[PDB]
């Protein structure tokens, strides 16, 4: 099965300038819990926001260029992206917004951390029918000290 997993503030802003407006070390921890041990598909920029190759996980670029970074392994298409995941039970499709809209249609799952944030985006996570998804987990949390918004943890299955 093939699930998305992002993080969205209002008006599903995901991203801003190649970074995210927000700085919440509890949607990264959400992020691991979920990925571990999961081959992971992100495209370039995203894979440049990281800088490193995620650990416990096989990492998947996607680039139409060569790689540059021999830890990971680079695909230029996302039948190959798909392919190189192998046979397991998951695929978690990272980001960013271009692999979002490349892979939504395919996903059966979301994994979704709603952000309490009025922030601008340069991009967006696609639009979607709501009536299409089923919300079969959601775990609130107030920001704190570290975390200085709070958020929501949703996973949604498609019906
Ligand atoms: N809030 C969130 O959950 C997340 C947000 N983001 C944010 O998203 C933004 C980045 O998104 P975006 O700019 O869309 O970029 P992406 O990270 O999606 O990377 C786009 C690049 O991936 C490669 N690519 C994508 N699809 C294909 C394909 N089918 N075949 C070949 N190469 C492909 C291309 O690289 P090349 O140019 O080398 O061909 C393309 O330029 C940033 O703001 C980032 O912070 C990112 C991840 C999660
Ligand atoms: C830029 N980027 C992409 C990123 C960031 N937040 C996300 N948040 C969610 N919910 N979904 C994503 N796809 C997502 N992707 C990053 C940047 C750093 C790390 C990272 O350092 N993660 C550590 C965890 C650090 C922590 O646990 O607090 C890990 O091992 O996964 C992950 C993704």
């Amino acid at each position: 099965m093939i699930s998305l997993i992002a993080a969205l503030a209002v008006d599903r802003v995901i991203g801003m300038e190649n970074a995210m407006p927000w700085n919440l070390p509890a949607d990264l921890a959400w992020f691991k819990r979920n990925t571990l041990n999961k081959p992971v598909i992100m495209g370039r920029h995203t894979w440049e926001s990281i800088g490193r190759p995620l650990p416990g996980r096989k990492n998947i670029i996607l680039s139409s260029q060569p790689g540059t970074d021999d830890r990971v392994t680079w695909v230029k298409s996302v039948d190959e992206a798909i392919a190189a995941c192998g046979d397991v039970p998951e695929i978690m499709v990272i980001g960013g917004g271009r692999v979002y809209e490349q892979f939504l249609p395919k996903a059966q799952k979301l994994y979704l951390t709603h952000i309490d944030a009025e922030v601008e985006g340069d991009t967006h996570f696609p639009d979607y029918e709501p009536d299409d998804w089923e919300s079969v987990f959601s775990e609130f949390h107030d920001a704190d000290a570290q975390n200085s918004h709070s958020y929501c943890f949703e996973i949604l299955e498609r019906r």
